[PDB]
């Protein structure tokens, strides 16, 4: 199996938070976070990564040069006060780390 961690740094403001995360991989990989956001909460920008959005969810994905074994990204989200983001998850291959 795949081992590995993620971190992330958050800085809330209010309305909106930002989100450096930093992938600490066994290697080089073409990962993937999962992030189920607040309700009305919604991703206002991101960097280092693709971004597919859906239902209160959101995925990351690597840009060609970020796949390890240490990538780093980050996006802001913006929405009620509170916590912004519910989960953020590490995904590789299909199986959670």
């Amino acid at each position: 199996p795949v081992s590995g961690s993620l971190e992330v740094k958050v800085n809330d403001w209010g309305s909106g938070a930002e989100y450096d995360v930093t992938l600490n991989l066994d290697g080089q990989y073409d990962w993937t976070v999962k992030v189920k956001l607040a309700p009305g909460a919604t991703v206002g920008s991101f960097w280092s990564a693709n971004k597919q959005e859906g239902n209160g969810y959101v995925i990351f994905t690597p840009v060609s040069w970020n796949k390890g074994p240490t990538a780093t990204f980050g996006f802001i989200v913006n929405g009620p006060q509170g916590d912004k983001v519910e989960e953020i998850t590490l995904e590789i291959n299909g199986q959670v780390i």
